[PDB]
């Protein structure tokens, strides 16, 4: 589990967001797994905003913080899960990495602030859904 808080919005996986997401939506994409909806409490987290290939993550699964090379966000085939169908997740990110389904949500950050959140596992690999792009996040 996990969530990003900034400005008035919370970022979470799409398949762990919960009614209250739902019935304050502002943006989701089922092919990312990422939902944001509104808060009434103002965040602090800020968004990355780079390039950045390095980090570190929050593995729940081990209680560890592990640093991490991931590629830059690309479509990537991910094998059918607990929570979604074998289907192309567009703006992921992979590291070599532990990564169980109750890991998703936890925080990839590096020096620019916080680059993506868990989304995908298995195999030895972890997967990032990337939130750099949308700059939206940074204002209104
Ligand atoms: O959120 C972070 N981790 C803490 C670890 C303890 C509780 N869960 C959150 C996080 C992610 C990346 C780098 C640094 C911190
Ligand atoms: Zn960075």
């Amino acid at each position: 589990s996990g969530a990003i808080y900034v400005g008035n919005y919370r970022v979470v996986n799409r398949h762990l967001a919960t009614h209250n997401d739902w019935a304050n939506l502002v943006w989701e994409d089922s092919s990312r797994d990422l939902l944001v909806s509104s808060t009434t409490a103002q965040g602090c987290d800020t968004i990355a905003r780079c390039d950045c290939q390095t980090g570190v993550y929050y593995c729940s699964s081990r209680r560890k913080h592990y640093p991490v090379s991931f590629s830059k966000p690309s479509l990537i085939f991910v094998e059918a899960s607990e929570y979604y169908p074998a289907r192309y997740q567009s703006h992921l990110m992979l590291a070599v990495g532990h990564s169980e389904p109750g890991d998703c949500g936890g925080i990839l950050r590096c020096q620019h602030g916080v680059v993506g959140i868990v989304s995908t596992g298995g195999n030895g690999l972890v997967g990032f859904a990337d939130v750099r792009d949308l700059l939206w996040l940074d204002e209104e």
